[PDB]
Formats: C-alpha cells, sequence, structure tokens
C-alpha cells in the first residue's frame, strides 16, 4: 500500500481498515420501472499515517459497487481527507494520499455475501471505474481544533484544487476521461486549471440528460448531494435535468460564497480485474462509526490526546 522509503523500517505506521461490503439502496435514483436493477454495495475506507504516537493525515473513501449481471459500476468517492500538522512534515503529503487512494480505486478484496432472495457473491469481471473528488478548503476535515497547529498547511481553494488535480491525474493514468467543473467559474476560468494536463476537459462524468437525480450520485456529505438533497425533499426531483442541476448549482450559498469548490469525475471503462483476497482489517458499521466518533472527540492541537487516541485504538487491535 505504501513504499518503503516512506514507512522507513517502523517510523511511520498507518491504521487503514474497510466496513463489511454492506448492500444499500443505490445512491443514484433508479425507478422501479427499469427492470435489470443493481444491487448496491458499499464500503468505507479509512486510513490514517501515524508518526510514533501521533496521527500525521487521514483519508476517508466510499467505494459503491453497482452490481449488474455482466458488469459492475464501480463509484469511488473521497470523502475526506486532512493533515495534523503537529510535526514538521517530513514527508509531502501527496506521495502518500496518491497511492493509498489508487490502492483503495483498485481494491478488488471484497468478501460480498448473497443477497437475501426475499457462501459469498461471485462478482462480474467486467468493470467500469467512476473516481468523484469534490475540493472545498476547509480547516478541518477529520481533526478538530488542528486549523491552529504550527506545521499544518491550509491551502486556499485554487492552491487546493491544483492539488487534487496532480494526485488525481498521476493515479489516473490512461482513464477514459477527467472531467473538471468549478461551478459558477466561467470557461476560461477553469480551464486554466488543467491547460497542462492533456487529459483533462471541463465538465462532469454523469450522464448528460434527463433527470438530475436518476444521473448524479447522491453522497454523504457532499456540497454537491446537499442541493440534491434539497431537490428530493421540495419534490422537484421529478422536473430538475442535469443541465438545470448544475446550472443552480453555481448559486448555491456553499458554492457562489466558497473559494473556488469545485468538482473533479474520471472514468475508466471496460477494465478487467480478477478478485484477489487481500486480508486487510474489516469492521461492522458501528464499530466504524465508534471509532469516527472519538476522533472527533479528539483535541488534534493537544498532543496528550492524540498520543491517547493512537495508543487505544493499538490496544484495539
Amino acid at each position: 500500500m505504501l513504499p518503503p522509503d516512506i514507512l522507513q523500517n517502523g517510523e511511520f505506521e498507518t491504521i487503514y481498515f474497510q466496513t463489511n461490503p454492506t448492500y444499500i439502496k443505490s445512491p443514484i435514483h433508479i425507478p422501479k420501472s427499469t427492470i435489470g436493477k443493481p444491487d448496491t454495495v458499499k464500503i468505507r475506507h479509512f486510513f490514517a499515517l501515524l508518526h510514533q504516537d501521533l496521527v500525521v493525515l487521514g483519508l476517508e473513501v466510499f467505494v459503491y459497487l453497482q452490481i449488474y449481471s455482466d458488469f459492475v459500476e464501480k463509484y469511488v468517492y473521497v470523502s475526506k481527507c486532512d493533515t495534523v500538522g503537529l510535526e514538521k512534515s517530513t514527508i509531502k503529503i501527496g506521495k502518500v494520499i496518491g497511492p493509498v487512494l489508487q490502492y483503495i480505486i483498485n481494491y478488488n478484496g471484497y468478501k460480498i455475501k448473497m443477497k437475501n432472495l426475499d457462501e459469498y457473491r461471485t462478482l462480474p469481471k467486467t468493470q467500469n471505474l467512476r473516481l468523484c473528488v469534490f475540493t472545498k478548503p476547509a480547516k478541518e476535515y477529520l481533526f478538530p481544533n488542528s486549523a491552529k497547529n504550527p506545521y499544518k498547511a491550509l491551502l486556499n481553494g485554487q492552491s487546493l484544487l491544483r492539488w487534487w488535480i496532480s494526485i488525481i491525474d498521476s493515479i489516473t493514468k490512461g482513464w477514459n476521461n477527467h472531467k473538471l467543473m468549478i461551478p459558477g467559474a466561467d470557461k476560461y476560468a477553469t480551464r486554466k486549471f488543467i491547460e497542462k494536463y492533456s487529459d483533462w476537459s471541463e465538465g462532469h462524468i454523469f450522464k448528460k440528460d434527463g433527470l438530475a437525480v436518476q444521473a448524479i450520485p447522491l453522497f454523504p456529505d457532499d456540497p454537491k448531494g446537499r442541493f440534491l438533497e434539497l431537490v428530493i425533499v421540495e419534490c422537484r426531483y421529478g422536473k430538475m435535468t442535469v443541465s438545470r442541476f448544475y446550472q443552480e448549482l453555481a448559486y448555491r450559498q456553499e458554492f457562489l460564497l466558497g473559494d473556488c469548490v469545485s468538482l473533479i469525475g474520471c472514468c475508466k471503462e471496460n477494465l478487467e480485474v480478477t478478485y484477489h483476497d487481500d486480508l486487510v482489517s474489516t469492521v461492522t458499521i458501528s464499530e466504524y462509526k465508534e471509532f469516527m466518533n472519538l476522533l472527533k472527540l479528539v483535541d488534534f492541537s493537544d498532543r496528550v490526546e492524540v498520543s491517547n487516541f493512537v495508543s487505544n485504538y493499538r490496544k484495539s487491535k
């Protein structure tokens, strides 16, 4: 998952676990009319890098498997990425985040139970990959109270976007498309971010026509998803088209008052995958939520609190 130059013989340690794969309702609304409906399986991934007894950084990624008869629509959604900054950086963050995210994208060792027909399922070998990332500069995505730490780098929106583009480009070499949208920015403004990236273009990866709710996935804690929720609760889901959704997304407070809030999607079509067991720690969703709730109670400006959080986790293993 990580190269030896980084871990350095136990100088650095990793936390990494997945939830047990869990059937959910599709994040993209499928009409009951639509027959051939996929089963949806979600897996949460949490990764953190440790330096000695302190947390360095963390990454949360959700994977959604739209399982059809002969293929899988696989969506990889970056939920949160954050740093602590209690100690001087000795590693370029991207050179951890990149490889971890690539590992998660390519992971295909899920132990998926059979769907209750009203001992593990075998997935189709054909997979179409979708990578979905939003960029929004927020001081503390994962590590409360860390924005005050001496060595925490706080990128503005434009810098954060450039950073994400460079990471994503490096782990999506050869993919079918790489799309960037900056809602409310004009075509020339968006295109300077990708002028040096020959494989990138303006727009989004989802179905272009029809109702937005039948095209755009609703991901948790996603600025895009927050507007999709409003369209659904206000029962405008029947009328709102994809194009009108993205037009109106530009005027939401989160975008129009935000700092270069951006939406990235990349696709790779018709990939032949071989399912390979890769033994990693798996947890129930309650265990996962328990860990995340402990995390949001830690003062990450306090080495004492961070070090106990880590030792307590080392005890849990």
